């Protein structure tokens, strides 16, 4: 809603930076420059080599995306940042150090923008979102040669084992703790304050989508404790954070919110969490993270599903923006 | 072909119950009540507990079909019923009691329906059916996480291991008990009696049909016997099933029934078993079954293959009824 | 570009050896009757029983394709031959001899036939080829199972283990060896002369391609050596043959040769070597190999992508010739 002649003071730099933060706001679905920005201040509280890192991956595939040309429209909504920034954060999350980790970084960055093109393409026919498809499979493509291909070394996270079937004690912290990481960890921010931060951020863009944050969190993390996973990964919001991505995107961005839609939303949410232990068990005979698959393969199916249901009010993809802005524009 | 005033008899509740037994004649792609309910006979004959949950599975996917809106000829034709079907049975079937039980089949069933819709909408643009995929994807999701969410336990059927290389005797008990735990393993029952109910129930609704289960429990057994898996796979039906659905699927439903289209369907009832195999094997690290991915699979193969072949006639879906009325109306 | 008499002295035998030939040309992209010629003469020069097997295969995979009814032009383009030469070559490198072997290498061949017409299909509507999926889906499914169905004994390279993180030494030999059997093993030639044979090959066709063939094997070495591979898999162009074939996809056939699509070609030749090690690894605990998924995937990737990036010129896969032809035809 910007004076037009603002556009004068315009120059690449400063419109690649915006891109960028747009880019880290977009990694939960907020085209907005300040909560990119407090994303950002939430993951350097934590760690500055993250941040660094998850800056360095944003860029990488912004630019990448520039060069190759993508639609303008499409980079300066940050669409070509978001995966750059997890795949920038995973790498150093999961590996430890090298001198040629910053390439690497830059690497999958570009990466997932190469994906994202392909899959704006391919499930664009449909006007499905790719999601953080293009961040969890550029990353696991770079992630799972490592014990092939010794250039990198696998943290102690990383334990190939076949499964098998303790269970700790729930408290008042497994619920204050599982909360806040459950945000946190949607970019590897294993921090409570980051956390809160990244509520906040959300709340500068949209009301509805902070909420949704919260409610997927406390979702995901109850859905694993009536399903009886041990404590240690509730309390860690190991099992929240594929639950906010499914609360704040089915939460009124992708779906007019309304009583069914916000029903809709919590099948979503609760898979979201149930998917969560299915992936992780998928992957542990090679010792690998799944990331946001569970978030991804479930957002997917509720999203797919939705134009079958009549009573179910899809938003077009081409269209969504904020909960806020979805309902005023419908009711118009 | 029913007398049209015979509309004016009909309430909310004995169209939901139509819907369900038509939903449970689609597990073998018979849009037939009577059909579904010899199914359920069959499946009561073996345990009473697998059929009150089979009802259960097929009437929570119908139901959360009604309530998210899917167009009435859809739900009407059972088409979100059957992979609810086997969503409540495969649950006890691989995992022991827990008073959750019957409210994580009603998951199941409402998740099958989700997917359903998914797949309806994807794969439409090819006009090829969903099949029980649904079922797999959704069973799978709420199976695979076991290990790491301890609500229930896996049965001793459910094993993780790395695969590797006895054979048994084969004899007249292996083809007998083979060929009808054949057509009983389609829906998790270990009963040649059930099995040969099911055959039955089929008749009804469709001879050829009927006959085209009968051969691909025969080609499942017998190249599993060509390919030397050991005989107690083989007598116990699980080289039967898939291959029974292939049969059907392709004997006639999906294609119009010819010499050309019979041995059609003959490579892929032949490659439905081989397929069992190899998804039992990509499985065994995690101790998971693959169900009927290998019939999935294979018959998604040939029925995306089928319009490029001018040699194979296919049935479009959308009028694709049983293969006496596929011969009915080309005819005409 | 031949007189159009020649017709007069066709018969069904000598098109179907044309196209067995084209086909055989086609594994690479060489759509010529003497680079196919010419790589069964490489083949036969390494092993006899190999060459014989890349026939059986090609021929069961036409002949098929020609028994369904494929359109003549795909056919005579050797479009339904390539994946039924490495179908039949596949088999008898994994798999010790049996009686069996010729008999499953036509089954395998025809199979392909199936999926190359399903992926025609599905992938149609976007533009994009099939590549070698039709050839890696099918022999996993005829070779994962092998530990259930014993007909067949796995050879010594076909052993499950957890993945787990010696080194060698790089010398001359790593780089004269390792170039040449990269060529060599995309049909699984481990061959020295035959790789040179290929190349040769290849540059009847096409100079620009025979180069990408040459630059995507020592691409796939040197990545591999910079990711710390040990040297024993590089020596062996075990990281070279992926690469081959995205180079010689990328360079020139499916987009125009320039300076941006050669840097995109590079891109996609470095990440085909990474996800060698990461798909080696995925099927490690089943002992499987990856085959040319690395390639497929990776590639696949990037042609999806094509058409959302103004600065890379994609060349319509129905047009699509050699390198050669594309920039004469651009000109035009
Ligand atoms: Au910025
Ligand atoms: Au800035
Ligand atoms: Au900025
Ligand atoms: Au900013
Ligand atoms: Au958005
Ligand atoms: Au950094
Ligand atoms: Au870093
Ligand atoms: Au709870
Ligand atoms: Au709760
Ligand atoms: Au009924
Ligand atoms: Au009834
Ligand atoms: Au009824
Ligand atoms: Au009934
Ligand atoms: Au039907
Ligand atoms: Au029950
Ligand atoms: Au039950
Ligand atoms: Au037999
Ligand atoms: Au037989
Ligand atoms: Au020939
Ligand atoms: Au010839
Ligand atoms: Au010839
Ligand atoms: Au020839
Ligand atoms: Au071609
Ligand atoms: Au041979
Ligand atoms: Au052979
Ligand atoms: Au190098
Ligand atoms: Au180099």
């Amino acid at each position: 809603g910007r004076a037009f002649g603002e556009q004068l003071l315009k120059n690449p730099l400063i419109e690649f930076c915006d891109s960028v933060c747009r880019g880290c706001g977009q990694v939960m679905f907020q085209n907005n420059t300040v909560t990119g920005l407090l994303f950002f201040a939430g993951i350097f509280y934590n760690s500055t080599t993250l941040g660094v890192c998850a800056v360095l991956g944003t860029a990488a595939s912004t630019l990448t995306a520039q060069l190759l040309g993508v639609d303008k429209p499409l980079v300066r909504a940050g669409l070509f940042g978001f995966n750059g920034t997890l795949a920038g954060i995973a790498l150093p999350f999961f590996f430890n150090y090298e001198p040629a980790m910053l390439g690497y970084v830059a690497l999958n960055g570009a990466f997932t923008t190469i994906i994202m093109a392909s899959l704006l393409n391919f499930l664009g026919k449909w006007g499905v979102p790719a999601l953080t498809a293009p961040f969890v499979l550029a990353t696991w493509l770079l992630m799972f040669g490592v014990y092939k291909l010794s250039l990198f070394h696998p943290g102690a996270l990383i334990a190939p084992a076949l499964p098998s079937v303790d269970m700790g004690t729930v408290t008042g912290r497994t619920f204050m703790e599982g909360l806040f990481k459950g945000v946190g960890e949607v970019m590897f921010q294993d921090n409570i304050v980051t956390g809160v931060i990244f509520v906040v951020a959300i709340l500068v863009n949209s009301r509805i989508s902070a909420l949704f944050a919260v409610i997927g969190s406390l979702v995901g993390l109850c859905t694993a404790l009536i399903m009886h996973s041990p404590e240690t990964p509730v309390r860690l919001g190991l099992y929240g954070f594929n639950s906010v991505l499914c609360g704040i995107a089915m939460g009124g961005i992708f779906f007019y919110l309304n009583i069914r839609t916000f029903l809709y939303a919590l099948g979503c949410m609760v898979l979201g969490a149930i998917a969560t232990g299915a992936f992780s068990v998928l992957l542990s005979p090679i010792g690998m993270p799944a990331l946001t698959w569970p978030f991804i393969v479930v957002t997917w199916l509720f999203l797919f599903a939705g134009s079958m249901f009549r009573n179910i009010a899809q938003v077009p993809t081409e269209k969504a923006g904020t909960p806020e802005d979805n309902l005023r524009s419908l009711a118009i």
